[PDB]
């Protein structure tokens, strides 16, 4: 069937997903984008409506795999999207309640514990890093929204592609001792080059937010605490950066390369 | 003391203009914000026409100014001229300095970037801090691409300031690493070697174009290797400037004593 009218009951419903508070209530989140509604489908997440604009291929009508297929007009499109340029395919899809309790760690895992909230887009930007590297599990701050169509687009969909789970730190710091997992502390003024640390066993990075950078509570709880070297004016990195490249650095050592 | 107290002052609309590239061009000057940024814009020989002041600048912010003219800024004509939320205490007005690629000298093993087309701002910013940290030893970028915007300034920390980055031509860049005799090392999606198997020891310029479209094909038939980053989920693709990271990183890690994968 089709929605016309922007004022429809069922379109002012799918506009209010916007809202964290409104996707809390109903259980539901929107994925907005062609490339976005592909991942959080390959993720296994629950569709429930696809939401067809103008201008979808055909193809976009067999994603459903016979959930309702809502095709909406331009202007209904125009509310329900936030975007500046309306993507033509959307789905709702249900909000998953996970528990880090649930979580088990296959062998030699790569952990990142993200402390702290930071800047806009960096952790869309930090989960695109371990989603490419492969990394087994993220840590983020208790506050953070994961089913934002901020986090949905910056990430690309990576945020479906893994285990993501924001956590108080007092949780973080429970699990990982429970794990008995080494913990490598990222710090401009660590002991040790990141490229020094053994990351063939498995591994949590520790990595903080620009604004306070890691509390000292946490410099202390690690094994090893380890820098990015600066050779120039600048004194550091964006933090995303840094987690990108710590990551990449233990793939190369799982990939046969040796700590230097 | 030379105050600016309405955002309607003219002074401060022209100011705020300083943000779009074209009035850059027609002025020859451009804004730098923030006191770090300006110490480094002055500490690269950058020539300052005048200083900003907000109403909380330190009072040896006014020791920045040399033969400057310094105009003291209200809470609300600060909040105009800034590129910011919150906006820097500290501002300079510089001349648009004048970049010669044929004083560039390089020695031997040097570590270059060769950013080929164009992508965001914020893109560019974050290359530069990441070659600055590296140690990079040049960076060439396409041949309009704005090194001065008020995004590179403050994504590249002021590092765009005494970083060795050169607006040039495609024809110009590839003149001038054949002129160097410097292999390339391509750095793209297909490439049948992980990055981690070049050998970076002994000097190398990475190709790098924009995520969007790719790599020209008249530039990956000048590339000696052609390498990829791994990605190992569904997404074949990162940021560029998360790609330029990776690699500069991965020659400083072979530069510092580590071997080729």
């Amino acid at each position: 069937m089709r929605i016309e009218s922007p004022q429809n009951p069922r379109v002012k419903a799918l506009a209010a997903l916007k809202e964290r508070k409104e996707r809390e209530r109903t259980g539901r989140f929107l994925v907005e984008g062609r490339r976005e509604v592909e991942r959080a489908l390959e993720a296994g997440l629950s569709l429930e409506t696809l939401l067809l604009g103008p201008k979808a291929r055909p193809e976009d009508r067999a994603l459903a795999g016979g959930a309702e297929v809502l095709e909406l007009s331009e202007r209904a499109l125009a509310r329900v999207s936030a975007r500046e340029n309306p993507a033509q395919v959307l789905g709702v899809f249900r909000l998953p309640r996970r528990s880090l309790a649930g979580v088990t760690l296959g062998a030699a895992p790569l952990v990142l514990v993200l402390l702290g909230l930071e800047k806009p887009g960096n952790l869309g930007a930090i989960l695109r890093a371990a989603d490419g590297a492969g990394a087994d599990l993220v840590l983020v701050a208790e506050g953070v929204d994961l089913f934002s169509p901020q986090v949905i687009r910056n990430s690309t969909g990576a945020v479906f592609a893994l285990p993501v789970y924001p956590v108080a730190e007092e949780e973080a710091a429970r699990f990982l001792e429970e794990q008995n997992l080494p913990l490598v502390a990222a710090t401009p003024e660590g002991e040790r080059l990141y490229w020094e640390g053994d990351y063939r066993g498995g591994v949590a990075f520790l990595l903080g937010a620009e604004d306070k950078g890691l509390p000292e509570a946490w410099k202390r709880r690690a094994q090893v605490r380890v820098r990015i070297p600066m050779r120039g004016r600048a004194d550091s990195l964006n933090v995303a950066v840094t987690a990108a490249l710590l990551l990449y650095e233990a793939l190369r050592q799982r990939s046969g390369g040796a700590p230097l």
